[PDB]
């Protein structure tokens, strides 16, 4: 009866990470059993920032080693640093690793990925295979700026294409300078038929909370 | 014109350089003598020297003021945010219709060329119900998209390729746009780009000028 979602953005830097420790604060609140992987990473804090940064939500309970498989240093592709270094980022290899946590006494699996839904992981293939490999419902995280809703549709068209869940969208509305935060929210709601699952934004609320928690239910 | 040949021209993201690119294949045209027009039927975001947009300020300049705003834009917006949200905002309708029609107008012109400079990416909204792509599958002419290069841009090239694909508008090819020089492993990112989409790059555009540049430009309108 584990509930699973595979966390993507609508670009690199759209605050992913950030939701993913949101996630986590509500389901540690709750007493929800959950667990967050990130299973590919770049850029070091001896671990990776983003790896750090779940290890720290969860209090220490979980190691680097329980939640992340591969690790890059630069800040572009894991994809390009892997081809540098001669390493592969595996679709099955991945694939066994998220599945092995299936079997876990877990209310929750969140994996979190490595930027976008077409972010490759080697010259011929992406991130979309590996959810695809998955069979598994999708959390995207929309960066609310000017440009995010063609992003957003393409990723959300993206999704139909292959027959991949939507679970649901969150707004992460990052930048309080950006204006119409609301009007870009309600166009993506309108265009996609998707409502908003959660509207975060840097001053901390417990409507988030309640939003959030609505997912998990 | 029976013969002439049509290009809209979209963005991987809104702030792409799409305009550069556009100022230098009307350049190319102008320099060869091939009759041609670009367009700009909605824009976005002032010129710092006028009160026209500054994307039909630079077409205007690219062709000397051969034509007109009017000729060029049907509808402008001052801020640089979507535009549907200022159409909203100040009781303009961006209508497919109205744009299609401004648009196939130009073809009984004795032109060569017809180059159409879009708003934005590929869904960008014209209204709470359209999108830019309305507009594309509406006047049935191939798409040439820009992409700046830049960490993100494999994920924002594909997916942009791939809608293309879902709905039959012919990619006449994408362009790299490599606007910063700062940008590391830029042919690593093209070459991904090449390999996943299955499309070669037209033209790779840097910030210094080059032979390639108008050879590999000119290629994309024979
Ligand atoms: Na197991
Ligand atoms: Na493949
Ligand atoms: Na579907
Ligand atoms: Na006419
Ligand atoms: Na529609």
């Amino acid at each position: 009866a584990m509930k699973k979602f595979f966390i993507i953005g609508t670009d690199t830097e759209v605050g992913k990470t950030y939701i993913s420790t949101k996630l986590i604060e509500v389901c540690e609140h709750q007493n929800i059993k959950s667990l967050c992987l990130k299973p590919v990473a770049s850029g070091q804090s001896e671990l990776c920032e983003d790896v750090e940064s779940i290890l720290n939500a969860y209090k220490h309970k979980f190691t680097a080693a329980e939640i992340n498989l591969i690790s890059f240093n630069q800040a572009v592709a894991p994809h390009i640093i892997a081809a540098k270094t001669k390493v592969d980022i595996s679709i099955e290899n991945l694939k066994q690793f998220i599945e092995d946590k299936y079997n876990q006494d877990l209310d929750i699996l969140f994996i979190e990925g490595a930027g976008g839904l077409l972010t490759p992981y080697s010259d011929h293939t992406t991130q979309l295979d590996l959810i695809k490999a998955l069979q598994i419902p999708v959390l995207l995280v929309s960066a609310i700026k000017v440009g995010c809703i063609n992003h957003t549709l393409l990723t959300i068209n993206e999704l139909n294409r292959h027959n991949i869940k939507l679970a649901g969208w969150i707004a992460n509305c990052n930048d309080s300078n950006i204006k119409y935060i609301d009007e870009q929210i309600n166009t993506i709601e309108e265009l996609s038929g998707y409502k908003c699952s959660a509207k975060i934004s840097r001053n901390a609320d417990y409507l988030d909370f309640i939003d959030l928690s609505k997912i998990l239910i």
